[PDB]
């Protein structure tokens, strides 16, 4: 349902979600994707017409997606998805090259993600997603590898701009 927010500069989808860390915030919590049941990611969706911030969308998504009460202890600023269009696939032009650097052909974001660390309070058993995804607790290095196994590198960014451990 096109009920959806989009940035009037990018035209890029406006998304919120959520690091949610341990009180000794050793671990992340991640949940698996609903389309690809095998893919590790952490909880994030659209921000809707109504919600007055980013911090809104991001705790509802957080409960939607995962069953994951607490608080927000920090901003963690925004990350972008910019994964190329799909029929980028079979294109003329595909890529831009300089004398010392390689890149992909500019196009817009698709997404626009702003990220919150959460300090978790509460993991409930039932939640709307309940039956739809998978949730659990990852370590940093765990986080790190299921990001780049769902080839995912900005929510990786914006994991690795909390203060969960690195040790
Ligand atoms: O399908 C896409 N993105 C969808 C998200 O998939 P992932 O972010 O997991 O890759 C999906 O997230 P989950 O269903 O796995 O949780 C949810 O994105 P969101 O939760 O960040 O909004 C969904 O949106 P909805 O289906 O509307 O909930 C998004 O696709 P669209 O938002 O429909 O474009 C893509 F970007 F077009 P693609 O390149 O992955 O094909």
């Amino acid at each position: 349902r096109e009920n959806q927010v989009y940035s009037p500069v990018t035209g890029a989808r406006l998304v919120a979600g959520c690091i949610c860390l341990t009180p000794d915030k050793k671990q992340v919590l991640m949940i698996t994707s609903s389309a690809h049941k095998k893919r590790w990611i952490v909880p994030k969706g659209g921000v809707e017409k109504d919600e007055p911030n980013y911090e809104t969308t991001a705790q509802r998504e957080t409960w939607e997606e995962a069953g994951c009460i607490g608080k927000i202890v920090a901003n963690l600023g925004t990350v972008e998805d910019m994964r190329p269009p799909k029929d980028w696939n079979k294109d003329i032009k595909q890529f831009e090259n300089s004398r010392k650097d390689s890149e992909v052909a500019k196009h817009p974001p698709r997404t626009e993600f702003h990220f919150y660390e959460l300090e978790i309070e509460n993991l409930l058993d039932k939640f709307p997603e309940c039956h739809k995804r998978h949730r659990k607790l990852y370590s940093y290095t765990e986080a790190k590898q299921n990001l780049i196994d769902a080839k995912r590198p900005e929510l990786l960014e914006a994991l690795n701009r909390s203060a969960i451990i690195k040790d």
